[PDB]
């Protein structure tokens, strides 16, 4: 609350690549999540296979 401002400016270009690389994986994270979900019983058997 002290020193954090609400709004961040000038990110740095490696880091705005960055971003769009995390984004990207956050969205293959979601994909891959609805995917488990959608068939819980094959990874279940994983999870007794591990």
């Amino acid at each position: 609350a002290l020193f954090l401002t609400r709004n961040e400016s000038k990110p740095f270009y490696f880091i705005q690549k960055f971003n769009d690389f995390f984004d990207w994986s956050t969205s293959v994270f979601s994909s891959g999540v609805a995917y488990i979900l959608k068939r819980t019983i094959r990874f279940v058997l994983v999870f007794c296979i591990m």
